[PDB]
């Protein structure tokens, strides 16, 4: 996609330029707590067995390298969809982390032996978590409930507006 | 898709007993305002054309009895959604639904011409104002904050699941 497409699906999700006012404060206040967000983050996937097989090895462990490798990225990902206007690296790489959770590049950056694709059923469903999840930190710190709020609405529609993009390697070709 | 699968999607978008009290909440509050609620849907959809133009004739112009067909098709969704319980009925109608956004069926219920697909990114964007649409009128009838908010959150839990199952006809065989 270019930045005539990606204003079309801004459109579609409610995304105006409050919200990129408001990501750039959600960012901010989870910046602070990463690494509790990571916890949680990762302790809803484990707690799964059907979801945390996405980063099984063969014998059906959980390949540790793996996690921890995409720990990090996950961690830097929230920081990249807090910035103030989305521009066409932006874009691209978007279409990067579609092609990681799909079969065409899973397990080739981190070089690991796993399951070949993740089922784009979950790719969907995960909006719901991934908003749940950021929902309590957003309310720490200091902040009023009707900016906790637009904070959190402005992370919704960043989240639902990423994985439309991402969703295009798993898409039947021009039904996109 | 069988209920044990439904089982595991519901897990993925945390949809658990207590969301099944909620959306029933949840549907009692919206059906009693659904006429202001299909005025405010509609009013979304129609006051953008590149989403109007998924209802509209070759020529370009809207189909009003199109919109007018699938405006009452809409309207018992939102009762549907309401369930005590989501039953291997209404999985199966969930993929017809999902069916009829995708060339495989649209068009065909109404019998009318129009754009043969709807691209997928949008059915992804649209659970955002979906959940925006519903959020005031989930305020409007007497309910505590926390159960407003409960009711809210098994929407858009309900919201993620539907669109995750109308996913199927869109995603290449495998990858689903
Ligand atoms: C709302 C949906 C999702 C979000 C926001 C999200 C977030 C991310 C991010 C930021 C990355 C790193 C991308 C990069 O390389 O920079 C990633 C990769 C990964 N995620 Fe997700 N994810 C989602 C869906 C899922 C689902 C449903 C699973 C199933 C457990 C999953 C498991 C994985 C795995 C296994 C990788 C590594 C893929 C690879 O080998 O490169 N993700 N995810
Ligand atoms: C969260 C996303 C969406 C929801 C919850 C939703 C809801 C519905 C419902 C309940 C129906 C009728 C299903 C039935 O036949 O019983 C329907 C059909 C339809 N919707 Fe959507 N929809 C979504 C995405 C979209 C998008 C993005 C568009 C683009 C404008 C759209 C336009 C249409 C059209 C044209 C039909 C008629 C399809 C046919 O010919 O049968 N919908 N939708």
């Amino acid at each position: 996609m270019n930045l005539e497409d990606l204003k079309l699906l801004k459109e579609a999700v409610m995304f105006t330029a409050e919200d990129e006012e408001y990501i750039q404060k959600a960012g901010e206040v989870l910046e602070d707590q990463v690494e509790e967000i990571l916890d949680t983050w990762y302790g809803f996937v484990g707690s799964h067995p059907h979801l945390l097989y996405y980063f099984t090895s063969p014998d059906g462990t959980p390949n540790e390298k793996y996690l921890a490798a995409v720990r990090k990225r996950f961690s830097r990902w929230i920081l990249d969809t807090s910035n103030r206007s989305y521009d066409q690296a932006w874009l691209d790489y978007q279409y990067e982390i579609g092609l990681r959770h799909h079969r065409t590049k899973k397990n080739q950056t981190d070089n690991v032996e796993s399951v070949p694709n993740i089922g784009y059923r979950y790719l969907v469903a995960f909006i719901y978590p991934i908003t749940a999840t950021m929902k309590p930190f957003l309310a720490r710190k200091g902040h009023t409930p009707e900016e906790v709020e637009k904070m959190y609405q402005a992370w919704f529609k960043a989240t639902t507006l990423q994985v439309a993009l991402w969703s295009y390697p798993y898409v039947k070709y021009g039904d996109f």
